[PDB]
């Protein structure tokens, strides 16, 4: 069920490893949730995560240097531009904004909540709680071998220098 | 003897796929014949596969967009410079040219060359004949799949980004 999800999460990091030589954030993890949940609500920001769960591995091909992605057929937006409502990942405009607090949503709690808030916290270690649930029940390091590889497979097909292009 | 010629023409036709989206060219693996046979002399061009041979992985840090090799330290230049008496993959410049001929060398009898021409011609589907030659010696397929997983790891120190800067 929250397979599309998990996967999201493993994929992303991965690329992003190769792309900018470390793994996601807490946040940009968060965003692949709330893509989860509303499926038509933009995602403004740190939006990585979420992009793979939309886009899956075409992703790959509109992710800009700061490691945000631009999509509008898939409502991913690097900044905020007029009229766009929805959520802020780490910044202040959209409709929505998204930041981390000592008493913010847990990864299970987030996606129990059933409505959307003017603001909304998640809480600290968010990316470390969220992979403690994957790894109970996945082989994770068997996931990212496979996903390095198809990832890999991905960047080949044009080439490294066309795909950032 | 030649395991480390072999090696990298291997390393660095992964790299290329990975890097421009295809192989490395005839004269590309040509290059890497000249400095395995010429350790000091200046290789200027289509150059990767000897930026390999001299540099090991970290011809990755030294690609130009065009998939040629700029590194003084291990003579390696895209263009030709004044007073670079060096041989010249495909190009005009240097001292030396090397270019395809109907009647060039086989990569056997390269090998066994022993001077320096003003003129070295390879033959046609240089990269064929080599390419036939190590696949009789290793399975050619876990080199690629080492290479591979090695290169990948190079890459994700930094990232693609600062690596391509």
């Amino acid at each position: 069920m929250f397979e599309k999800l998990y996967s999201a999460i493993i994929y992303s990091d991965e690329f992003k490893k190769i792309l900018l030589g470390r793994g996601v954030d807490d946040l940009e993890i968060a965003s692949a949730y709330i893509a989860f949940l509303y499926e038509d609500l933009p995602i403004i920001g740190k939006n990585l995560c979420a992009a793979f769960l939309r886009m899956g591995l075409d992703a790959v091909y509109n992710v800009m240097p700061s490691g945000k992605v631009y999509s509008p057929r898939h409502k991913l937006y690097p900044i905020s531009r007029y009229g766009i409502d929805g959520v802020c990942i780490n910044c202040d405009g959209g409709k929505i904004i998204l930041r981390i607090s000592n008493k913010g949503y847990d990864p299970e709690d987030l996606l129990e909540s059933k409505g959307l808030e003017s603001r909304i916290f998640v809480s600290k270690n968010f990316k470390k709680k969220s992979m403690e649930i994957i790894e109970k029940i996945w082989d994770v390091n068997k996931i990212r071998l496979i996903a390095r590889k198809e990832i890999l497979e991905r960047i080949s097909a044009g080439g490294i220098l066309h795909m950032i292009r």
